[PDB]
C-alpha cells in the first residue's frame, strides 16, 4: 500500500494481517455492474444498500444483518456488507451468513491489500470488492485488479479525486465508484464529486456514494450520468427508506 497518516493507516496495517478464510463457494459470482445496466434499461433506481455496524464517521447500529438482508433483497440492486472489523464491527461470518441468504448482488466492504481477502470474499460467497485508489499503489491496483479478474469478478475502482480517476482509467476500470467522503480526513464534498462524475466517460458503470438529503441527489446525479447509488446511514436506520428512495 501507499503511505498513510492515521486511522485509515491504522486499518491498512490491521488488513494487512487479516487471517484468511477456508471455505467452498455455495453459487456462481452474480455481476452487480450487470445488474445495475440492467436496472438502467428497466427505469429501476438502483441502489446498493449496505450493511454497516460502525464507522469512523460515528454510525452506531445493533441490528440482525439477516433480517436486514432479506428485506433488502426485495428493493436493492446490490448489497455491501462491510467486513472491516476494528472501526466498523464487521466479520466474515456475517457476510457469509448474508450471501447464503439472498440472491442478489453482494460487495465485500473492506480494505482491500492484499490477494488473500480476495479469496475470501469469493470463499464467503461475497460477489465483488471494492479497489480503494488512495490506499493502494498503482501496480497493486492492476495487479489486484487482474487476481480478482480471474475469479470473475468486476471489482469496483473507488476513487476521490481527478487524479484517482486519472488513474482508475489508465488501469482499465469499468466499474467505478465515486465518493464524496475523503477516507483520511472524513470530510464531504458533494461539488467535487459532482464534477468527477462530469470526467468519467460514459461506458463505465457509475456508483456514487450518496446519504445526506438523497431523493433529490439521486434525480439529480442519475441525470448526470450516474448508473447506482450506494447508500448507508440512512438505510441502516431506516430500511424502508429504500422503498421511497425507488418509488415516487
Amino acid at each position: 500500500p501507499r503511505y498513510l497518516k492515521g486511522w485509515l493507516e491504522d486499518v491498512v496495517q490491521l488488513s494487512l494481517r487479516r487471517p484468511s478464510v477456508r471455505a467452498s463457494r455455495q453459487r456462481p459470482i452474480i455481476s452487480l455492474n450487470e445488474r445495475i445496466l440492467e436496472f438502467n434499461k428497466r427505469n429501476i433506481t438502483a441502489i446498493i444498500a449496505t450493511y454497516m455496524r460502525k464507522s469512523p464517521w460515528g454510525l452506531d447500529v445493533e441490528r440482525d444483518p439477516i433480517e436486514y438482508a432479506k428485506f433488502m433483497e426485495r428493493y436493492a440492486v446490490g448489497l455491501s456488507i462491510c467486513t472491516e472489523e476494528k472501526y466498523a464491527n464487521g466479520s466474515y461470518e456475517t457476510l457469509r451468513k448474508i450471501a447464503s441468504s439472498v440472491s442478489i448482488p453482494i460487495l465485500m466492504a473492506d480494505f482491500i491489500v492484499k490477494e488473500s481477502q480476495i479469496d475470501d470474499a469469493y470463499n464467503l460467497g461475497a460477489d465483488t470488492v471494492p479497489l480503494i485508489v488512495k490506499i493502494l499503489t498503482e501496480r497493486e491496483l492492476e495487479s489486484l485488479l487482474e487476481y480478482a479478474r480471474s475469479y470473475g469478478m468486476e471489482p469496483i475502482i473507488k476513487i476521490n479525486d481527478e487524479n484517482d480517476l486519472d488513474i482508475a482509467l489508465r488501469i482499465g476500470a469499468r466499474f467505478i465508484g465515486i465518493c464524496s467522503r475523503d477516507w483520511e480526513t472524513l470530510e464531504i464534498n458533494k461539488e467535487n464529486q459532482r464534477k468527477l462524475i462530469s470526467m468519467i466517460p460514459s461506458n463505465v458503470v457509475k456508483v456514487a456514494s450518496t446519504g445526506i438529503s438523497e431523493r433529490n441527489e439521486i434525480e439529480e446525479l442519475r441525470k448526470l450520468g450516474v448508473n447506482a447509488f450506494s447508500i448507508i446511514s440512512s438505510l441502516m436506520r431506516n430500511p424502508e427508506k429504500i422503498k421511497e428512495l425507488i418509488e415516487g
